[PDB]
């Protein structure tokens, strides 16, 4: 499988070692996560620009998907 919380090797929210947190922080890189934490839930983790759902960050999630 792959474990790689950040994909920066020199990122201090995750581990090189197990690629995934190392700290008890809540995220290792993303667009909705404050230095080293889960940004809010209902938050705007991107901006759509028709008619769908936009990515609102979850509260367990640190970066953003797509649906369009």
């Amino acid at each position: 499988g792959k474990e790689c919380d950040c994909s920066s090797p020199e990122n201090p929210c995750c581990d090189a070692a197990t690629c995934k947190l190392r700290p008890g922080a809540q995220c290792g890189e993303g667009l909705c996560c404050e230095q080293c934490k889960f940004s809010r839930a209902g938050k705007i983790c991107r901006i759509a620009r028709g008619d769908w759902n936009d990515d609102r960050c979850t509260g367990q999630s640190a970066d953003c998907p797509r649906y369009h």
